[PDB]
């Protein structure tokens, strides 16, 4: 049942298959299909085939953390109907196809951090709409399918720090009431959309603790009146820095008074 | 002299310019050119220009660790004649041009780990021939200019783990007598060249400690008689794993007896 290297243990009624730190180069063939937890972390798997995780209906937690995974066969996660958590962090993934995460309705946690992700095809998140956590940190992403993200009502954590994200839609986080943490540090963002969740990121006074936590440091901010709503907020200085206008270039976001966040009236050239 | 954010300190006769964790987006303009140590680590610099480190002749240690650096202007390190240590780890670098590291004769330590390096043009290491440490770990490299490496006699540390290196020349490490550590873990190596330095990686008996330390785990080894020289060595099991022949696929490198490492005689087809 349990592969030679793996230490599969049994606790009624669940079956766990522990194959972490075993120097594996590929996913072991004879893993019991009625396994519930499967740890394949800290190995050297380079690619996944359909035959690996096929037929595993009872699987609820899969861990492929810290591998050399660069490609996974389309429809290899298709039969994981009861999977709730997937760890694909610290690999060599490049793209996110639609066939990759298909049928993962019960998926609540999806982790893709420390990968070299460049593109995420739309509708790739059209089956994981009911997740609660999404970690896409430390990637080469500049855009994500926000439309599929807007359909994630039960989402409470969105990790996006250390990417190259250009901008972010204004209509997002509208019905995402359960959101409690958003990290967009070290991205190439020019501005930020206003939202009541961000109003909930203050420390105010009785005294009150911040119930929402956002991070927007390390961004080429365009310090105009379109960010004035965020400057009016009362938050701790997180070393944020303006990049433009040239007069505000270099000075801290919180070191600049509200009367210096200005915009420019429209005029007609021809 | 010292930039607004930076904390430049003076100890006779050296001048250090400390600008770490200041939320910088670019290298500050007015850094004193007669600085000796310059810490720009933990910021958000995206690209380097010639005007940044130009004219800094007295600089002996430059630290650009953990930035968003993706491109550096050719001949931007040209005038760093007295530079001995360079830290470019944890960035977004892709390529290593010849103009990049030109004239760095006195460079003894070069660190490029945790970058997305794909290619290293030859002759890029034709000026750093007198270095002592080279960290190219955690990159997408498959080949490096070995010819330029062979001219590094005073080299004692070569970090190459977690890449995609295909193979490695047999004539290397010939005159590199000062070599004391080589890490080639998590690479796509099929085999390994024999070397007296590897004979110095044993624990033998009086009792003796290993004076050389090499690591070759996480590699698709081709367990034939061409690796039999390494199997005959007496070393600690580092979870190494064979990938071929198919009969030896999956079994540990050290769990296989020496009599099973076989090769195949030549025959003529036509
Ligand atoms: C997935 O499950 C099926 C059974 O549910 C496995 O067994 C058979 O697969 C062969 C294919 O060569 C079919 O001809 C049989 O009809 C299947 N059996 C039954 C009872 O339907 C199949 O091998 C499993 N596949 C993998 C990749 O594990
Ligand atoms: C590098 O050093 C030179 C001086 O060694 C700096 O000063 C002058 O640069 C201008 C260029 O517009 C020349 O016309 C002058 O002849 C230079 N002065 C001398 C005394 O030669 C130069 O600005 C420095 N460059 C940078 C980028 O810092």
């Amino acid at each position: 049942i349990c592969p030679k290297r793996c230490v599969c243990q049994i606790l009624s009624p669940n079956l766990a298959t522990l194959c972490a730190k075993k120097g594996l180069l590929f996913v072991p063939p004879n893993i019991d299909r009625r396994t519930v937890e499967l740890r394949l972390a800290d190995n050297f798997v380079t690619n996944i085939k359909r035959k690996d995780f096929a037929n595993m209906t009872s699987l609820v937690d899969l861990t492929l953390s810290r591998n050399t995974i660069s490609f996974i066969t389309p429809h290899a996660f298709a039969d994981l109907r009861n999977l709730r958590a997937l760890h694909l962090n610290s690999n060599r993934l490049t793209k996110i196809t639609n066939d990759m995460f298909s049928g993962l309705s019960n998926l609540h946690h999806l982790i893709l951090n420390n990968n070299q992700l460049t593109l995420i095809s739309s509708t790739a998140f059209d089956d994981v709409f009911a997740l609660e956590e999404l970690d896409l940190s430390y990637n080469n992403l500049e855009t994500i399918p926000w439309d599929a993200v807007e359909k994630m009502v039960s989402l409470h954590t969105l990790s996006l720090d250390h990417n190259m994200i250009d901008n972010i839609p204004k209509g997002t986080f509208s019905h995402l009431h359960k959101m409690t943490r958003l990290d967009v540090t070290s991205n190439k963002l020019q501005k930020l959309p206003p939202d009541p969740l961000f109003q909930r990121a203050q420390v105010l006074a009785i005294i009150s603790p911040s119930t929402f936590a956002l991070s927007f440091g390390g961004n080429p901010l365009h310090c105009n009146c379109e960010l004035l709503w965020l400057r009016r907020l009362s938050r701790e200085d997180d070393l944020e820095t303006c990049a433009s206008p040239p007069l505000l270039t270099g000075r801290y976001f919180w070191s600049i008074p509200e009367e210096e966040f200005l915009c420019e009236p429209p005029l007609i050239t021809r």
